[PDB]
């Protein structure tokens, strides 16, 4: 009954892989957890390969072949999820740096105005406008971070609309303060890059969700075939 | 046939472990909580069923041990659920306190313009009001960073930055002695916000604790279930 035992080891390896992959997502797809998942996958793959050499009956060797095919597909889906998580990380890094660049551009502009020898009433009006723009972008960051924490289409779309509204108002501000165009453009270009990064984060979340949906199917398929190997052995 | 019955038990167990992790991935939302509760009593039911049909004393005791761990698991899962509820409550509280603070700061900056004074003084005042506004906005960004990624580093950075905001809000009253009432209103709201960040932090701790407990319970349940399975196999 040793072969029945071998299948026990395989089915345990499967559960362990499924648990590991969910842990990986819980850990926000971090590199440490990715290592652990890759390990559980290799343990499961190694055991499939091992039994492919030791089982002898044609229907068993074939079922093991089928299991091996799904394991190959699973490795590809898992790779896509990993690329997905890397892309969300890269996007977040890009958002942080683009935001800082934007704020610094407004920071430099505000102190360039506080330095100017023009009328106080003029400086006051200008400072009010600039601060309103800085704070609008900060609220956009709050919305985007809300979306990063909770990836709903509702949070996505709200963030995207509010970001476009800030870009629109930045266009307008350029017309209102033409003397400061050079600076406003620094700002706007950074906000445009920030928007590119938010879109990249959104697209990466989609790829993660797609891969997950794929491994859900593969897991169900692997469970099915491994169950069938088990039943054959039990029948002996 | 009893071997098959344990088969069902072991499958229900896996389905429960899978469901509970899905629950956490779903940010502990009520829909996935419902699904987890459902997998839990499917497994509980199978334990209870088998407790009536298995006859060997050693099997019956194994099923009783399983049942005890199920009872503990339900309590831990309940603690996790309460934690997610608390994180959600704290977030609601953070949002409302932030809005209240911002409105107080709006009313402060707009009964500043209604007062007759020099423009240079008006420019100096708006500079520090805006400085305080943006400071709190940045704190919210830090706190949302923490909500997305619950690290000790993110936690502590947010807490420090929040304490610096409260410190500067005391200083702002020194610089705008005329507006002490309104700044106190602002300060109250930021203190309440801090209370809420701390409440969120404590609830995360409780989720983590219950998670660690269910990890242990799961390994205990797997062990006992495997033992039932081996008895049938050697039979
Ligand atoms: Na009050």
């Amino acid at each position: 009954g040793s072969h029945m035992g071998d299948i026990g080891q395989l089915n345990k390896d499967l559960t362990d892989l499924r648990i590991a992959r969910l842990q990986y997502m819980i850990a926000n797809g971090d590199d440490t957890a990715a290592a652990n998942t890759l390990a559980k996958l290799d343990a499961f793959s190694k055991q499939q390969a091992y039994l492919a050499t030791t089982f002898k009956s044609p229907e068993n060797v074939k079922l093991l072949g089928e299991l091996g095919d799904t394991i190959s597909a699973y490795k590809l889906s898992l790779n896509k999820m990993r690329q997905g998580y890397d892309a969300t990380r890269a996007a977040r890094v890009s958002m942080d740096s683009s935001a800082i660049r934007a704020d610094q551009a407004m920071d430099a502009l505000s102190q360039e105005v506080m330095a100017r020898p023009e009328a106080d009433s003029v400086r006051l009006a200008q400072y009010q406008l600039i601060s309103k723009a800085r704070q609008q972008l900060l609220q956009v960051r709050i919305d985007v971070r809300g979306y990063i924490a909770e990836n709903s289409s509702a949070n996505e779309q709200a963030a995207l609309r509010q970001l476009d509204a800030a870009l629109a108002d930045t266009d307008n501000l350029k017309r209102q303060l033409p003397s400061e165009d050079a600076r406003l453009q620094q700002f706007e270009n950074a906000v445009l890059a920030y928007r590119d990064a938010v879109r990249q984060f959104r697209d990466a979340v989609a790829n993660i969700t797609t891969s997950r949906a794929e491994m859900t199917v593969q897991g169900a398929d692997i469970v099915k075939r491994s169950d069938a190997l088990y039943q054959i052995q039990l029948e002996r």
